[PDB]
């Protein structure tokens, strides 16, 4: 009925996501680009290398647009948003969320304005540290979180506001839980399931109390944020009930946008500053480019990027090198599909190696080294690549691709516009090797001085 590709015998100290990814690369040398892992009776089809990922995710987009069971299916039911939803529900909410994130039916304030406002608020907070040793984990975490708050409810927060400090606490708790290594099964069961369920319930309740406030000023001609645009769609999809657009779907989608829209961006920014300390020649050329194209006078904008090939290469190189999410999120085939010499049955888990694409030894000669020239042709021009898949590929490609692109470019140019980067430790012996983590390539702990600008 369904002939899955060949793989090893079933059943395969701490095993982090990078350890998982390295083992997957080892098995691909033995079995080829496409192989099955069997976990007793439960199969997982692994896709290694660009050709296999491209053939499945892009060439057979609809067939590979399903979402896998990733950890444990929480009864709080997170399958009503984007990240964990499937079928018609996913198709509609994803479409709706994409267009809202592309400034459609969200008022006249652009996404860029919000990111630029936060870029200014992020610079002011870094000035407060008065050029003394700082762990940027907190400050870099507040900026992407505040961008999402602004998009969902049209309200940003002060870095000392308790309402903000509570949201971030629940988020950071959920990240710590999610980031637990493995040992066949995940490490984290001495009551961590209930805390996850509790934290998600708190975030949902908080979004729900904001949803009421918006229902007071309900107006068809004045949407100003995500809650308004969704309520307006809910009102437009009544009498055509039932709809995928409900109060609980709005709630889950909002939690999804909060979770996904904070940590990935926050971790990338933290890892970008670490690589800039370790590579002082690279930082100098970036600061040189900002001078000649933007200066110290005005705030950066997305229009500057096309005029800054070297800085664009650094942004892309940070994301290619760090390989933030080595296996993306699990996929599933939506129906029975013929993939090369195999027949994969409906609902079969599909695991994609993003490491195998981002660290391709032919597309990126010496992929293990940090080098902006991986995104530069032989003449020094920006060289875009089909292998740039940090946001994954196909129908499930990160809905926050454009936003995270804006945040990285705008927040990093603004930091390098108003500050020099001073490392406490000599960059020659400064550690960059990522810490063992269950879902992401997270950077090791470091400290730095944010010194106001000088030539
Ligand atoms: C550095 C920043 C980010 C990276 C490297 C990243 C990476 C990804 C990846 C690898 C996936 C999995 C896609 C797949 O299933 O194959 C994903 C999904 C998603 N990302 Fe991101 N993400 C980032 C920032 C964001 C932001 C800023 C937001 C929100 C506005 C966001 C919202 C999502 C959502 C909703 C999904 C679910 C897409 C779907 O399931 O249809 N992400 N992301
Ligand atoms: N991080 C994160 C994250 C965490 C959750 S949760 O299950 O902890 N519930 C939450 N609700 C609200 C906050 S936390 C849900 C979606 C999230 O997103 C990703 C999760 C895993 C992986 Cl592997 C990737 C993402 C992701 C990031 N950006 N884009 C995708």
């Amino acid at each position: 009925r369904g002939k899955l590709p060949p793989g090893p015998t079933p059943l395969p100290l701490q095993i982090g996501i990078k350890d998982i990814s390295k083992s997957l690369t080892n098995l691909s040398k033995v079995y080829g680009p496409v192989f099955t892992l069997y976990f007793g009776l439960k199969p997982i089809v692994v896709l290694h290398g660009y050709e296999a990922v491209k053939e499945a995710l892009i060439d057979l987009g609809e067939e590979f647009s399903g979402r896998g069971i990733f950890p444990l299916a929480e009864r709080a039911n997170r399958g009503f948003g984007i990240v964990f939803s499937n079928g018609k529900k996913w198709k509609e909410i994803r479409r709706f969320s994409l267009m809202t994130l592309r400034n459609f039916g969200m008022g006249k304030r652009s996404i860029e304005d919000r990111v630029q406002e936060e870029a200014r608020c992020l610079v002011e907070e870094l000035r407060k540290t008065k050029a003394s040793p700082c762990d940027p984990t907190f400050i870099l975490g507040c900026a992407p979180c505040n961008v999402i708050c602004s998009i969902i409810f049209h309200k940003r927060f002060d870095y000392k506001d308790q309402q903000f400090l509570n949201l971030m606490e629940k988020l950071n708790e959920n990240i710590k839980i999610l980031s637990s290594p493995w040992i066949p099964i995940i490490d984290y069961f001495p009551g961590t399931h209930n805390k996850l369920l509790k934290n998600v319930a708190f975030m949902k309740s908080y979004i729900l109390e904001k949803v009421k406030e918006h229902q007071e000023s309900m107006d068809m001609n004045n949407p100003q944020d995500f809650i308004d645009c969704f309520l307006m769609k809910m009102e437009k999809e009544k009498h055509n009930q039932p709809s995928e657009f409900t109060i609980e779907s709005l709630e889950n989608t909002a939690v999804d946008l909060f979770g996904a829209g904070t940590e990935t961006t926050s971790t990338t920014l933290r890892y970008a500053l670490l690589l800039l300390l370790k590579h002082p020649e690279v930082t100098a050329k970036v600061q040189e480019e900002i001078e000649r194209v933007i200066g110290r006078n005005r705030s950066p904008c997305m229009q500057d990027r096309s005029h800054m090939p070297y800085t664009d290469a650094v942004v892309h190189e940070v994301q290619r090198y760090i390989d933030l999410l080595p296996t993306s999120l699990p996929h599933a085939v939506t129906c029975d599909i013929k993939f090369r010499n195999y027949l994969i049955p409906k609902g079969t888990t599909i695991l994609i190696s993003l490491t195998s694409v981002l660290h391709d030894n032919k597309e990126f000669p010496n992929p293990e080294m940090f080098d902006p020239h991986h995104f530069l042709d032989e003449g020094g021009n920006f060289k875009k690549s089909k292998y740039f898949m940090p946001f994954s590929a196909g129908k499930r490609i990160c809905v926050g691709e454009a936003l995270a692109g804006m945040e990285l470019f705008l927040f990093l140019t603004s930091i390098l516009q108003n500050f020099n980067l001073k490392s406490l430790v000599d960059p020659k012996n400064l550690d960059t090797t990522p810490v063992v983590n269950g879902f992401a390539s997270v950077p090791p702990f470091y400290q730095l001085c944010f010194i106001p600008i000088h030539h």
